[PDB]
DNA sequence: ATCTACGCGTAGATATATCTACGTTTAACAGTGGCCTTATTAAATGACTTCTCCATGATCTAC
């Protein structure tokens, strides 16, 4: 939240943030990165078994 | 390799930034009826101290 409510061309901190956000979100670095908003929302949907569809 | 200068990493101190939100029921009522025990009985039996322990003087009798 605070790294989105901040200016979105401030870097993000690699370790610090991202690995573990998408650590917790059951997602690779590579799916996170190379996927498209549509790969990765199904994917994180099924991940948290969600009935949302984009 | 060594002396000297300087730019940088870093730790400490400090000001800042964090979007929704609002409107959160207005109305009218908060039982109207009637009763609030009718009968009957208000004990029937028998017992209501049980006992001593008397006071005083005449008389008998022993020393």
């Amino acid at each position: 939240r605070i790294a989105s409510t901040t200016n979105q061309s401030q870097p993000y901190h690699l370790v610090k943030l991202i690995i573990p956000v998408c650590e917790k979100a059951k997602i690779s670095v590579f799916q996170l990165f190379g996927s498209d908003f549509k790969e990765l929302g199904k994917i994180l949907f099924g991940n948290f078994s969600l009935e949302l569809k984009l």
